[PDB]
């Protein structure tokens, strides 16, 4: 299971700069060595790569565009089956009610109980309404990745209004809850975890130097 | 000349979990395509990688350490040698008091104007007193660098006392100043530039992210 604690996401999606399943290790190794629990890491590839440098356990997605579908975080059983393969320790999902490419959600998490038995589970939600969704579908985690990266919650982000839609997502479900997306400062980490979230995942503020750099410059732009 | 703005440090060492030329090419990418002025980094190898990836103006070093001297930034003619071959707009070394393993300061100096004319120099000084000296040797640049790890700065930090030492330093000399040094956040980096330097470098902040992560750590740790 996951610790209580820091998740370091070490992604690098094609064209980003550190693109590269070599690079992700050795960030990922970066957060090992300064105290993160856990790593979330995107294609077979970069996980199988990060397993190579730490033990930490792995969150692992693929994000893979398909034609005829906005839900492009572990889509359908071929990401599924990419992941059993990367033995990454949770599986973690699009947990939307979108209109998925192949397998309804329902029908994925069944998949993954049915071939992975050993495997958690980790649902990417944007609504409390999918938050509740999920809880009944037994995911072991329930984040707020989505939040604000649908076309139903454009521009909120999570930590408006003192954090509101993680208060609201924490009232709601009985399971393990983790703060995700726009956790940039550490600050930021420490209020989500005073609020009762399992774990966080923290991702761009530590392994996304070009984003880091736009905050810096930005100080001087308003 | 280095614009105003920002300079990202893209530094690993031989320990550190990035450590490869490749991989600084890719944060000098990163942080040009965030908005960086320039770029500060370490080693020939480093320097020219990063000079073919981006055009940005680079301050090179060499980090060697010596026996019997506790100069290790650009100690001697074979690493300003090093840093001729690399091409860098900017040489920089320490330019504080401390006795070198070979050559002078003032002796590494004229070195660089007769071998190198058209490179500038920036002096890595940790004290106010050596700011003064580097105007003496005609240095272009005049950074904290230093402030604070030399036996004679223990416990001085750059942000202590609101920036008292860059204050001090700024109304001592006349040169371009450079905040170098402890800019961690956006919030130090907006302070100094407010209070005349003519740009700062952020390096570990932007581009370790094991630095990063043991900042969120350390929050839940207090
Ligand atoms: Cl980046
Ligand atoms: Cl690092």
């Amino acid at each position: 299971m996951l610790p209580h604690g820091l998740i370091v996401s070490c992604q690098a999606l094609p064209d980003e700069p550190l693109h590269s399943s070599f690079i992700m290790s050795k960030m990922a190794l970066a957060a090992y060595e300064g105290g993160a629990v856990g790593i979330r890491a995107n294609t077979k590839e970069d996980i199988l790569a990060i397993k190579e440098t730490v033990d930490l356990p792995v969150i692992g997605i693929v994000k893979r565009d398909y034609d005829h579908s906005d839900v492009f975080i572990t889509a359908t059983s071929k990401e599924v089956d990419e992941l059993i393969e990367s033995q990454c320790e949770v599986i973690a999902l699009d947990a939307t009610l979108q209109q998925r490419p192949k397998e309804t959600l329902d029908e994925l998490v069944s998949y993954i109980r049915t071939h992975a038995p050993n495997v958690e589970i980790m649902a990417d939600i944007a609504t409390v309404e999918e938050a509740k969704n999920a809880a009944r579908l037994g995911f072991d985690y329930i984040g707020t990745t989505l939040h604000g990266y649908t076309s139903y919650t454009q521009g909120q982000l999570l930590y408006q209004n003192d954090f509101q839609f993680l208060k609201d997502v924490l009232q709601s479900v009985d399971a393990k809850v983790i703060a995700a997306g726009n956790v940039i400062t550490p600050d930021m980490y420490k209020r989500v975890m005073d609020l009762g979230v399992h774990c966080s995942v923290v991702g761009g503020a530590i392994t996304r130097p070009k984003e880091i750099t736009k905050r810096f410059v930005q100080i001087m732009e308003d």
